[PDB]
C-alpha cells in the first residue's frame, strides 16, 4: 500500500494517467499516449524464498492484460529498490502457480518508463 | 451506480478489460487490444434543462484523456437508451464549465464499441 501510493506518484510525475484497482484486476493501471502497462505489487513469497503469484490471480490479472492488449508486470519491493518483472518471465509451477525465479531482477522504475516511451515514438513515428 | 454498473457489464461482456475509478479520473476506463476509452456517466443537469460536467471535474477528466492518449466520452442515461458522447463535442461556457448541447446524441454502446473495433483493425492491419 505504501509502496503502491509511492508507485502511482511516480508514474503520475512521469506523465502517466494511473488508476488503482478498487479494493482480478492489476492492482496498478498506468496509461501514457496510447500505451498500457499493468503492474501487479509484490504478491508473495513461498517456503524457498520465490516471490509467487496465487493461480487465480495471476490467471485473472494474464486474462485483463490479454483483453486490454497492456503489457503486464510483477513489481517487487526490495530493501533496495523497485523491480518490475515482465509477466512473461514469471515460471507456471506445477501447481499452477507463477513464481519469478532469482536470476530474474526485471527493470527499474525508469527502464520500465523507458519501454513505455520507445512504444510511443515507434506509434509517433 | 446502477447505470455504471451495467455499462461496466456490458463492456466486458464484449471483451473490454475494465475498472471503475476507486470513490479526478474518469468513471469508467475500458481497454481492448491497446485502444484506451474513457467515460464519464452523465454528470449533471442545469437549470435550462442541459446535461454538464462541472469546471474541475472537467478538467481533471480532460487531463486524464491527454496523458493517457484515451479518447474521452460523456454518457447519458437516458428513460429510452444510453447515450455516449465524444468530449470534444461538448462545449465550454462562459463560466469555465461543460454542457452538451440537445443535437449531440452521441454514441449507442454498439457504436462506441464499433469505433474500438475499428481502431483495434488499423492498428491490426
Amino acid at each position: 500500500s505504501a509502496v503502491e501510493r509511492n508507485i502511482v506518484s511516480r508514474l503520475r510525475d512521469k506523465g502517466f494517467a494511473v488508476v488503482r484497482a478498487p479494493a482480478p484486476i492489476p492492482d496498478i493501471i498506468a496509461l501514457k499516449n496510447g500505451v498500457i502497462i499493468l503492474i501487479e505489487m509484490k504478491s508473495r513469497k513461498d517456503i524457498e524464498g520465490k516471490i509467487y503469484v496465487r493461480r487465480e490471480q495471476a490467471e485473472g490479472i494474464i486474462e485483463f492484460a490479454r483483453k486490454s492488449g497492456g503489457s503486464l508486470f510483477l513489481g517487487v519491493k526490495k530493501p533496495g529498490v523497485l523491480k518490475f518483472i515482465p509477466f512473461e518471465k514469471l515460471r507456471r509451477t506445477e501447481t499452477g502457480n507463477y513464481v519469478a525465479d532469482s536470476e530474474i531482477e526485471g527493470l527499474d522504475l525508469e527502464d520500465l518508463v523507458r519501454l513505455v516511451e520507445a512504444k510511443i515514438s515507434r506509434t509517433l513515428d
